[PDB]
């Protein structure tokens, strides 16, 4: 399985991606909470507040997944992480399995 | 080293747990934080808040570490997601090394 | 691209050193937000409210990265902790790029 992290502008946003990607079986579950982002725009240090949002899924949805969230995000230039899961316990993969798209 | 995510429904079960597995000496440190979860619950978006645990330990404490948790949560079916460090500093290496149990 | 996971005792010591390590041009964003951490002390179980640092940057500044972290720290052991990212989408990556030093 992997793991998927990206983030949101607030809370409207993460909560509508996140359902439609869970309708559309592209993921198990999102964890989603809260975080003051700090990075360069335009030669200025900005903040924004966001919702960072973890994903689960299986590996063979990496690709699909990642084009659904550019084609859903609210951000021209958004993150979308990939970061492997090396182990977990089998009985959450079974699961994490069963409640994705085959 | 590495790193293990798992999800707990509240404060009082996460804290517990953690606790105890510091007692055991099965991880040497906890990150606790609140977030939001989605997810399929019989053909139904289902939204649990929840108090999700960043577990810091050694490699070779893996599967009695997964094991333990696996008989101290909460849920049926937990997440216990394994990430492994790709580097770290010596110097909290070095500390997780002496607090975890031998 | 790598991802830097810190911890911090609060958010002033947290967002200057996010802010010089922007200014330095050694991460392109950091993503912080509160938690509260587990860990022994002396033979007894500490808890600390602290502020938990995701940072983003190439993999060939890790090394020069960790070691402004160390003398940046306000911890005298701080956890200086890369997780590899195993795909982004290529245009953050392109963003994440041109925002870090050369
Ligand atoms: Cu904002
Ligand atoms: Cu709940
Ligand atoms: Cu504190």
């Amino acid at each position: 399985m992997i793991i998927v992290y990206t983030t949101f502008p607030d809370w409207e946003s993460a909560e509508k991606v996140v359902k439609t990607l869970l309708k559309e079986r592209l993921i198990a579950c999102a964890n989603l909470r809260e975080h003051r982002a700090f990075y360069w725009w335009e030669g200025k240090i900005e903040e924004d507040k966001e919702v960072g949002a973890i994903l689960k899924t299986r590996e063979d949805l990496w690709e699909e997944l990642k084009e659904r969230i550019k084609e859903l995000h609210p951000y021209d230039v958004p993150a979308i992480i990939r970061i492997d899961v090396d182990d977990v316990n089998e009985d959450y993969l079974k699961w994490l399995i069963e409640e994705t798209k085959k």
